[PDB]
């Protein structure tokens, strides 16, 4: 089997993506943000505490046919970002873009956190990192890619994403057509369950690419490119007027700049961000301050290839017994 599903930017910086998801039956279809960075499968739901819903669509277990309570089961998670929900579990049918899963986990929210409830344009998360970050418990559940697996024609998903666009995730196939030249595949370590892998260096703009190990995680789920300080440091002393504001939380930089590039390694393969994917725009209504799409990454503890380095290329997550990761560009 295969599936093929569109993915669409919440608003206008492209701050997070939205895919359609169907869920029970019959269908409720929600808009899920698909999350290579963690292993949840949770919604927005009929159980949620009603002052912390505020425009998102709901899942209500109790008019799907096929939902049954995982009993016993409870989950709960804090993400990165200091974000978090938690609730109860139900089993259910879970389609995504045609490609169907039976029995799939479906963490139904009892609490999100400010955070959630202020976008209402997300209605829950797909967890895509691998199953062991899973925080259902007692039991530990799969991810819905883990659940699919052995039934697609081949045990891979792709991301590709959008600038300021939609763009599409594929299960089960890799579609020739999406991407130019050839897909470099590189090494990845599950050992801290996310798709970790190490990229073999840098170029901001023109310059000379600098050879040198990063280590980061493949993370559709976080908004930005977190990099090592000197990485980031090198990169923004190349846009006049940037700085690093406390105050505001990164780098920042007038609107009147011009970006350059910046160019990620993937074996002796390289990746393109252009500069205009760097730009997130004034810091506050009618600032003339923009906030920076690079960012350090220290005192997060890994680095993070998020949505501004993937999406600038057709990514292959590749679940074979022994999993790694593919770039292409597009």
């Amino acid at each position: 089997s295969t599936g093929s599903a569109t993915t669409t930017p919440i608003d206008s910086l492209d701050d997070a993506y939205i895919t359609p998801v169907q869920i029970g039956t019959p269908a409720q279809t929600l808009n899920l943000d698909f999350d290579t960075g963690s292993s949840d499968l949770w919604v927005f739901s009929s159980e949620t505490t009603a002052s912390e819903v505020d425009g998102q669509t709901i899942y209500t277990p109790s008019k799907s046919t096929t939902a049954k309570l995982l009993s016993g089961a409870t989950w709960s998670i804090s993400y990165g970002d200091g974000s978090s929900s938690s609730g109860d579990v139900y089993t259910d049918t879970v389609s995504v873009g045609g490609l169907t899963v039976t029995g799939q986990a479906v963490e139904s929210a009892k609490k999100v956190s400010s955070s959630f409830t202020e976008d209402s344009t997300i209605d829950g998360l797909l967890g895509l990192a691998f199953s062991t970050l899973n925080t259902v418990s007692p039991t530990q559940q799969k991810t819905f890619f883990d659940n699919a697996k052995a039934s697609l024609d081949s045990p891979v998903f792709t991301a590709d994403l959008g600038y300021h666009a939609p763009g599409t995730y594929n299960f089960g196939f890799i579609d020739t057509t999406a991407y130019t030249g050839s897909i470099t595949y590189t090494a990845v370590s599950t050992k801290q369950g996310f798709w970790e892998w190490t990229s073999t260096g840098y170029a901001v703009g023109s310059g000379t690419f600098k050879s040198t190990s990063i280590d980061g995680i493949a993370d559709t789920g976080t908004t930005l490119l977190y990099l090592p300080a000197t990485v980031v440091s090198a990169y923004w002393a190349q846009v006049s007027g940037a700085k690093s504001s406390s105050s505001v939380g990164g780098y920042v930089f007038p609107c009147s700049a011009t970006l350059p590039s910046f160019t990620f390694g993937v074996g002796s393969a390289r990746i393109v961000i252009p500069g205009d994917y760097i730009d997130f725009g004034p810091i506050s209504t009618g600032s003339s301050s923009c906030f920076g799409g690079i960012q350090s990454s220290a005192g997060i503890g890994i680095n993070i290839f998020g949505d501004v380095a993937l999406k600038a290329a057709f990514v292959v997550f590749n679940g074979a017994t022994t999993p790694t990761l593919g770039f292409a560009s597009k």
